[PDB]
């Protein structure tokens, strides 16, 4: 019996850990083949220049930056099997530059020794269920070899994230604009607009850490046009929040304020679509972003043909960890141990959850709601319980940093919840960290 | 009987066109349906903003950027069957720009009626082709109904281009650079350079216009750089050639030289790669762009399987002109006019044109070359002669106008093949000419 695993990203990653996990303690495991399209693994920690398309020709999958932290607490998304003490040897600050999360995140799979499993370099291109053989036909484009070929599996994971393949909307003008446009997805280096003016489309975490980036780097002026609502934050001098941008210029942009701006350049960051062109529609999920999409039992078995799962696809509050309490249930269903109901069954508990996700109003009952649903799941495995109420206040107390000052959140420190050790104070304060190195923030 | 065409760019709008002209001479057709992804038709010459991945998250085709024009002369790629003059009711100028030329390739498929044969908004996932049933089954994504389904057709013609997936190589310190790093295909306003210093790594006609374009529009400096060989021409003042990049800084470029210079941004001018994701090993042509790609009977039959066809995969001397010849040629194959050969003598045929293609040297050998390879196609079909040693003629005058100044080729004009009319000046110099639309040029 066999398993693909498409994508070698914190889920995948996730997904070997996993099931090494269960050999290791003696049970006998399935045979594993994981596919990435990148040369190494970490998902949107593995960063990269490139922009658009890479040197295969497929999607450029990373959307992370220069200078890119955590944009939460460490402890929010510690693994409960291999903790940041473990990792380091030292307490470390709270909010780590991309380098450093992404050396820890491999630090877990270095050691398990999955990376035997992972076909680098590999693209998938499509995945079909056979209803005779009651298998899957994966095919691939290995790029080292410039081959095509295909292989067949009992089960596949798909782990191919979702904030990768950008939603762009259109704005009236912009076939006349003078200056870069640009999708959040393209964003590198914020040196790129040092001394000029940006206009930030959107008002969620991109948003709020994109204009960040630049203001931080030395950009002229910043300014953040909202759909709905106003982001909500004490902005430094230098930055605007508007009424959504109706159209532009060769040089200016007009919002429904009626106000005008001359702009040099325009970064929207208006979110991801879920993309999957490897799969039709059998196979195929369909959703906006959100903290429950349907069709996943236990928000990871597809209902529709459940030997076919997806990791990570909803909306993330917490992240590495809850992945972690996906992949542990995934293989567990795999491995025959927790066997599924009816699709009856399961359609009406998907619904349940559907219901209660509609009640959320506040941004505490959405954490605590994603909070619930992995409790649900790491009871149901071999995964360690840890104090996931404790983790929700810890997020309680990181919004109230954000509302505190939303240029200093990343200066503050909180409590593991793994290990129980308060983590110490970083050597440089947010603003003055130019440098984003591991060497630089290790030292 | 059934076909599918792959792409409406100027070779699946030559494949429409060809099949109504049959039929409009009263001859019985095949069923056609024509896939693209796009919301409109034109390939290349359908000009976007759009960047990267496009609203649907499929790679954004167009290479085309703000205030491009021809690069050759008009008449060498006028259509036979439908002249300039007919198309615009007066002579013009001999280089017109992007919009121009894209008005004028719709005009004949407007004049033809084949639009209702395409599905606009419909990417191409995949091509099978079936031993038992002798058919292809082609997958498509519907992005207006978001529906993936396929249909089975008894041919299929590709049409999907060759200069749109980036070759783009690394250099090294690219992930450390400060400014933007972009390949020629995302290039799009000129103006986003206005007062800066760019790096043209390449040495080809995006190198020569890329360049030429900021010069235009008000670059501060310009340095191309070259991998074999200097492009040759005498550039302005503030544009100098040297060898090759070997490493960049936070903001500075290295040569072999030993030579360095602050610089602001590169675009990385180093062309395109053959890339078919949605066709298997069977079908799918690997090749490097030239003259000649091999498994082509005739330059356009697939000859593992001589069911599926390639239009415009050569590289372009001729083109509009070429597609056309290609594409009656393969009607006619389609219709059973023009038996094909055994695939011994289709090889052997191909073998001949690859060793010929191995001794061209010079511009004048290579498009004499091609204009034989056109001369053999239309000879064997019902598309009308044209003076094919006058249009060799017209490209060698061509080169000769840029060897003289590369600056002022534009203003140049020729006489047309299919009318015998002699082109008048054009209104405004090209250097001065800032406005690139169809509405001022026709003025
Ligand atoms: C800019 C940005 C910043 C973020 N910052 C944080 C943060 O600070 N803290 C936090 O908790 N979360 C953050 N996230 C959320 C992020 O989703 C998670 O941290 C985590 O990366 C999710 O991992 P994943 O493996 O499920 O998806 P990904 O990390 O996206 O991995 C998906 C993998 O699948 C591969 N893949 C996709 N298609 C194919 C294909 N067809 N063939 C082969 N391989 C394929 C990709 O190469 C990639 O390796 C951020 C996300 C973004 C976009
Ligand atoms: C920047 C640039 C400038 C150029 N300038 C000139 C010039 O001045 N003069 C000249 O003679 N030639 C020029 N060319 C050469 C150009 O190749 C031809 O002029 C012509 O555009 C080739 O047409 P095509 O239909 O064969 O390919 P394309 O024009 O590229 O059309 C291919 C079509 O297929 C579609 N497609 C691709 N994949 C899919 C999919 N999977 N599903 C559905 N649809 C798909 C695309 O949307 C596109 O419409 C230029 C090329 C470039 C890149
Ligand atoms: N580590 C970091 O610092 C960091 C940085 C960036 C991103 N990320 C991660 O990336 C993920 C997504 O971040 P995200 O903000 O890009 O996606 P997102 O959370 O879905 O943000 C979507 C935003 O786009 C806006 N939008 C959509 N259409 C719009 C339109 N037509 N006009 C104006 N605005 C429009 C939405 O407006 P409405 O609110 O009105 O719907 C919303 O503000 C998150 O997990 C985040 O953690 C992390
Ligand atoms: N209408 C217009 O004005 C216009 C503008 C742009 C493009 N186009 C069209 O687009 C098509 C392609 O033009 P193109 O120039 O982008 O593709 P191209 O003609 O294949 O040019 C390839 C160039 O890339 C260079 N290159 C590749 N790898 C390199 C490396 N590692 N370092 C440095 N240089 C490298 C090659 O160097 P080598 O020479 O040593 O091999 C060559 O100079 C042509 O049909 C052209 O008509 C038209
Ligand atoms: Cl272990
Ligand atoms: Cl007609």
């Amino acid at each position: 019996t066999r398993i693909a695993i498409l994508g070698a990203g914190p889920s995948g990653m996730a997904q070997l850990r996993a099931f090494q996990s269960a050999q290791e303690k003696g049970a006998e495991i399935p045979e594993l083949v994981c596919f990435e399209k990148q040369a190494d693994w970490g998902g949107q920690w593995n960063y990269t220049w490139r922009t658009g398309l890479d040197e295969n020709g497929e999607p450029v999958h990373s959307s992370m930056y220069r200078y890119l932290w955590s944009n939460g607490p460490k402890e929010c998304l510690e693994f409960a099997d291999y903790t940041f003490d473990e990792h380091f040897g030292k307490p470390i600050a709270s909010y780590p530059p991309r380098e450093v999360l992404w050396d820890y995140i491999k630090g877990r799979v270095e050691k398990a020794g999955v990376r035997k499993y992972i076909r680098f370099n590999t693209a998938v291109r499509h995945v079909e269920f056979n209803e005779d053989s009651q298998t899957f036909t994966v095919t691939v484009q290995d790029h080292t070899t410039d081959t095509i070929y295909s292989a067949a599996f009992d089960y596949v994971v798909c782990c191919t994230g979702h904030f990768s393949t950008p939603y762009v909307p259109e704005f009236e003008g912009f076939e006349k604009f003078g200056g870069r446009i640009l999708h959040a997805h393209d964003f590198r280096d914020a040196l790129e607009f040092k001394d000029k003016t940006v206009l930030l489309v959107g008002s969620s975490y991109s948003a709020e850490d994109i204009g960040s980036q630049c203001y931080k780097y030395g950009a002229k002026k910043l300014i953040s046009c909202y759909r709905t609502a106003p982001m909500g934050y004490k902005w430094p001098e230098n930055w605007d929040e508007r009424p959504n941008l109706v159209r532009v210029d060769t040089e200016n942009a007009y919002f429904a304020d009626g106000s005008s701006e001359k702009v040099d350049a325009i970064i929207l960051c208006t979110g991801y679509i879920h993309h999957f062109p490897f799969l039709n529609d059998d196979l195929r999920l369909v959703t906006n972003n959100r903290l429950w999409p349907l069709n996943l039992y236990k928000g990871v078995v597809w209902e529709d043909n459940p030997k076919f799962f997806y990791i990570g696809m909803q909306d993330q509050w917490y992240s590495f960890n809850m992945f972690d309490a996906q992949a542990w249930y995934a293989r567990d269903v795999i491995m025959g141990r927790l066997p599924l109901p009816s699709k009856e069954e399961m359609k009406a508990d998907s619904m349940a959850w559907r219901e209660k996700e509609l009640t959320l109003v506040t941004a505490e009952e959405m954490y605590t709601y994603q909070g619930d649903y992995i409790q649900n799941l790491i009871d149901m495995t071999d995964y360690p319980s840890f104090d996931i109420p404790a983790t929700n206040k810890t997020f309680l107390e990181w919004k109230h940093h954000k509302k505190e000052n939303i240029m200093t959140f990343r200066d503050h420190s909180y409590r593991s919840l793994m290990t129980g050790t308060m983590a110490p104070k970083h050597h440089t304060p947010w603003i003055d960290a130019l440098d984003d190195s591991l060497e630089a923030y290790l030292s």
